[PDB]
């Protein structure tokens, strides 16, 4: 039938940009750098600063330090394929443009306690999709393909998501815990 769900707090989880599956694996890189960067440089830079105003400067301290390995992963596959021209998607655009309107309002955001935790439950959100669905299929098809060294790089990339996955848990464990 109709199955209408409540929008989260402020849009938040439209901060989550899923990269775009193609059947080339040069075009998946694409993708993945383009998202790499917009979390790098976009989305948990704003998380960071939600976590400030907020009054949890450590949680802060996590996304800069995730944001700065997302960063990482754009560059590991900008050395793989050094002559990619990459711009930002429809969709990227528009997410940029939702972190401007929070950054906006970013005092209204951080006072409600719902503004730091659905920026966790985002971050988790993203970290558990790339980590689990996306990229492990861009590594095998990768492989499939006799990419060896892009495989390689998008196994290293599971490997690093899933660690942000962990901290990102374990920061929501601590946040949502009083005494
Ligand atoms: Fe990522
Ligand atoms: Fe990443
Ligand atoms: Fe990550």
């Amino acid at each position: 039938g109709l199955n209408y769900n409540q929008e989260d707090f402020m849009g938040l989880d439209r901060f989550f940009q899923d990269a775009v599956s193609h059947n080339n694996t040069d075009a998946n890189a694409a993708s993945s750098i383009e998202v790499e960067m917009y979390e790098c440089d976009c989305m948990y830079p704003t998380f960071a600063e939600i976590a400030r105003r907020s009054g949890q400067p450590e949680i802060g301290a996590m996304f800069d330090a995730i944001a700065k390995e997302e960063g990482m992963h754009a560059q590991l596959l900008t050395k793989l394929y050094s002559e990619l021209e990459v711009k930002d998607s429809a969709e990227t655009l528009e997410a940029k443009r939702l972190v401007s309107t929070i950054e906006s309002q970013i005092d209204a955001v951080a006072s409600d306690s719902r503004g730091l935790r659905r920026a966790l439950e985002t971050a988790l959100e993203v970290e558990t999709i790339e980590s689990q669905k996306t990229y492990p299929a861009f590594a095998k098809l990768a492989a499939e393909q006799g990419n060896m060294e892009v495989a390689t790089a998008f196994e290293a990339i599971v490997k690093s998501e899933t660690k942000h996955a962990n901290w990102v848990k374990r920061a929501l464990e601590n946040l949502l815990e009083v005494a």
